[PDB]
């Protein structure tokens, strides 16, 4: 009660808010590669230099963003992707929250260049002091966007003290581009560190084959023992690849990735739905390796908990979908 | 690019908000809980209706609110507990982002009464509308504060059809009374739910005997298998109680509960430690049973992640410290 209650200025309230958006390097990563491909981009190049602690280069071939919106895509709570309540229960694209960012913005040295198709120039903008005031001017640039993160956490020390060496934090960037250059076979991702590359997955064509990928991102190895599934029942359909639990080492077990309508995730209903199929068929309980993606009626799961979590409306029903799909293809 | 980016209305903005916010009953009993903490409240009394889907009332006998500042508690971004970042870094207090208050409210119907030390005259407060526009009105109350939280999710369908039997969601309520008795036992806790008493923890004295509060949440049969901890080496210490591994029922397994300076939280890191000390000195790997309280400079771990995760600076170091504590007195 000594101190009065009092509003925070913009950008203090901003990295406070980016204590919880922005873990690492690789949070920054994964918020703007979600932004491109909500933007509808086909081919999405990231530069990063020292794990991302110095500079982090997003370009896309998105729509783009209009000259008049610059700064709204830089404010807080302000996005294109909802309007309502509605639009969250049912929502279509990854963002929702407008606050990215702003949060992203105000702990670090962030430009956001881009260029619509209607529009014959190029803009370039960034926002700066306690009040996070903008800056919109000249720049080229084909049609997309462009954002530059720089000196990541420069005004914050007390978290730059917990960045880890550029290898470990690279090393989670290059997860995170696997976990979501397989959520969009149709994307191309090319990721580069220190002005060299470190990989490319091109984007599969209209039905082309998926092997390719799935064996570029998880490699040959998981892709000999991978198992391909076709399983549904209503909304309910499940798809991917199961690795064959009795040839399953444990550098295979490191690839367990799960999806819900397209958004990664990292739920234990699941994960344990599926070591059960694998257990009950196989002898031995263990670390499935797996590449899995349930479809599901938008309204009976929610999406805004905080990102790979997810809250399924009939806990019990998915749960044994899965095990079956699973435990049926193991068989 | 169809839609515009346009920034979310008060009410909406703060309804994303309490998507993480307010992930049940249980977590709106933990933000009121924690504020009354921080106000100083030697006792709380907590009264619950039909597993706090109907009815959550929480009375303290804090320092109370000024009616002058009534509406700001309700606002977003609006805190008394931080004014920049130096406070964030250190802090003494569980809140500091000034988002909760605002947050339940778009998503129940709360009412805000409080009366200060200063005040003759007690108020009422409550926000309402797209805008939340709130309303300020006399009162009684003494000194102290009372939040009055009703009808959770109301107003927001897609996310009331997610609660459980009221059954379930009282008893994570319960448990987390659970786990902020043990941090602070010097605080009166008394929890009813549809009136009738469910339990009440009497704060201990100045050096009083704490085995009885002990005993009163996590029941006898810790209790007496209770092992008493004093480690420390620095600003490093590390007190509590940590049951015999030997005769460690699942049941006692059910107390794993860990605190950075008074604040609760479930860290990986610490659950290996422990586990480690005890499959070391024991024979076989479990699942210990324990209340262990960590101190450490304030500068050295990272509470802002989002609550019961933390991130130490020397993650190492930590680790063998509470090793060695829990190791040596097993022994
Ligand atoms: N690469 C991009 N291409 C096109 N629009 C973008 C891009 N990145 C961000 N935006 C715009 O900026 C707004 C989002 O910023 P962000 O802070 O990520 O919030 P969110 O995605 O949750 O709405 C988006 O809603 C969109 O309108
Ligand atoms: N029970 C209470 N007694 C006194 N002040 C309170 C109480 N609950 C809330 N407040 C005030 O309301 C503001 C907090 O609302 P909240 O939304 O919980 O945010 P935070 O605790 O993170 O600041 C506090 O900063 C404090 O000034
Ligand atoms: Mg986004
Ligand atoms: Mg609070």
């Amino acid at each position: 009660h000594h101190m009065p209650i009092q509003v925070l200025p913009p950008q203090l309230a901003n990295q406070i808010a980016a204590g919880e958006v922005v873990e690492r390097p690789a949070s920054v990563v994964k918020e703007l590669v979600e932004n491109s491909l909500d933007a509808g981009a086909t081919r999405i190049d990231i530069d990063i230099e020292r794990g991302g602690a110095k500079l982090i280069r997003i370009r896309d071939n998105g729509c783009g963003i209009k000259k008049d919106e610059l700064a709204l895509a830089l404010a807080r709570h302000a996005t294109s992707k909802i309007a309502s309540l509605d639009d969250l229960e049912a929502i279509i694209s990854l963002g929702f929250r407008g606050e990215a960012l702003a949060s992203i913005s105000s702990v670090s040295r962030l430009t956001l260049t881009s260029r619509t198709a209607e529009q014959q120039e190029a803009w370039q903008a960034y926002a700066e002091g306690r009040d996070m005031n903008v800056t919109v001017k000249p720049a080229a640039h084909p049609v997309g966007t462009t954002l530059e993160v720089l000196d990541l956490f420069y005004n914050t020390p007390a978290r730059r003290k917990f960045l880890r060496t550029e290898k470990t934090e690279f090393n989670h960037i290059d997860e995170i581009i696997r976990r979501i250059a397989l959520a969009r076979f149709d994307v191309t991702i090319n990721l580069s560190h220190n002005g060299k590359i470190v990989r490319q997955y091109r984007a599969v064509p209209e039905g082309g084959q998926k092997e390719r990928r799935l064996g570029a991102i998880c490699g040959t190895a998981f892709l000999e023992q991978a198992l391909a599934i076709e399983w549904q029942h209503g909304d309910l359909t499940l798809r991917g690849w199961v690795a064959d639990p009795n040839h399953t080492t444990p550098a295979l077990a490191e690839i367990q990735y799960c999806y819900v309508n397209g958004r990664m995730m990292r739920d234990r209903l699941i994960n344990h739905a599926i070591r059960q199929a694998c257990e009950d068929k196989l002898g031995a309980d263990q670390q499935p390796a797996f590449v899995l993606y349930l479809e599901i009626d938008p309204h009976q799961v929610d999406v805004n908990v905080h990102k790979h979590e997810v809250r399924f409306h009939q806990s019990r029903l998915v749960h044994d979908f899965i095990y079956q799909g699973v435990l049926s293809v193991l068989q």
